């Protein structure tokens, strides 16, 4: 089984941020098999590293996953993961922005916004004002 | 052996009669099912007892299939995690209506907006003010 360090940053503009997150995970843990990283949101369910990991846990390749701090793994659904790891011989370890929340918030509105334009809902107008302000 | 589950949820105690209907609807759609699981609470609740039990079962190799009326019923977010989770455990998610229903979607945004607002305030974020606005805006 394996010990995996999982690190993520929101933006490719944060690539510098990501390595430091890796060094930090590396300094805290000196017996780790594998490193996994992604650039993107914890919303993105297509994230390559994250997927390879999720299957690795399911494949039982993983004893432990270490996250530099919370919500590195996903934005929503940690409960599901906790369960998935809890029945897969797996411990989830956490050592410890607004913008990342805020950005994550905007996307959700936009994502919900497609559905609202699809329903021709009167609410679509309200979501659009909300978002533009949020980016304001 | 292999269990086929009918999983049903409605958001509120107000839709309780409708849940009974959601159950009867699923039963009409699938001739053969083992068990019926229902929850009351929003699809954003990761602590729905019915949900965790089902999920817990899937992790134990007891489910051939889970059937729900909308994907909505299972979760707002991370339905994909469940899918990857399922593929691991010999289970299939069958969805009898491939859609999001409107009133349910709106309710879901409002909660998320409510949560994000607290976190923002909690950190004294520069932006919180506007979020509270979107909510009042959204309730109508």
């Amino acid at each position: 089984r394996k010990v995996i360090l999982y690190a993520r940053v929101s933006s490719s503009t944060q690539k510098d941020d990501l390595v430091n997150q890796v060094k930090y995970l590396e300094e805290q843990v000196k017996e780790y098999d594998q490193v996994i990283t992604d650039i993107g949101s914890g919303l993105n369910m297509k994230r390559k590293g994250f997927l390879k990991l999720l299957r690795m846990i399911l494949n039982n390749e993983v004893s432990r996953v270490v996250v530099a701090y919370p919500d590195r793994l996903v934005r929503f659904g940690f409960e599901i993961l906790e369960e998935v790891c809890k029945a897969h011989g797996c411990e989830i370890v956490v050592i410890n922005k607004e913008e990342e929340l805020v950005e994550d918030l905007v996307s959700i509105l936009v994502s919900f916004s497609g559905k609202l334009y699809g329903m021709r809902s009167h609410k679509y107008e309200k979501v659009k004002k909300c978002v533009e302000e949020l980016k304001n």
